[PDB]
């Protein structure tokens, strides 16, 4: 599954629905805390349109978790995110993925 645990609330009351574009920001790191890559280092927000089916299973059920100025840590099972495939050259078979994302804005 996905664990949401949080590092600053959010508004507690606007959180992301379907057709919903999702502006985040993230730094994904493996168990170890190996960064693999984070929209901060390019100073420009991810979006990312909930329900799309354009982004992993563990970011649609937890970001959907967050509401907006919420910045949390996502930990999310392989099965839930690359599987036994991973991402060529990045991302392990079998890998838990860490994630730290602030839910900025939905448009
Ligand atoms: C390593 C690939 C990169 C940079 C997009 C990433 O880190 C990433 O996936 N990221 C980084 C931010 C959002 C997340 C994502 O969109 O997951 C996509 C993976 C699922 C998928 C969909 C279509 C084709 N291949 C894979």
């Amino acid at each position: 599954g996905v664990q949401v645990e949080t590092i600053s609330p959010g508004d507690g009351r606007t959180f992301p629905k379907r057709g919903q574009t999702c502006v985040v920001h993230y730094t994904g790191m493996l168990e170890d805390g190996k960064k693999f890559d984070s929209s901060r280092d390019r100073n420009k927000p991810f979006k990312f349109m909930l329900g799309k089916q354009e982004v992993i299973r563990g970011w649609e059920e937890g970001v959907a978790q967050m509401s907006v100025g919420q910045r949390a840590k996502l930990t999310i099972s392989p099965d839930y995110a690359y599987g036994a495939t991973g991402h060529p050259g990045i991302i392990p078979p079998h890998a838990t993925l860490v994630f730290d994302v602030e839910l900025l804005k939905l448009e």
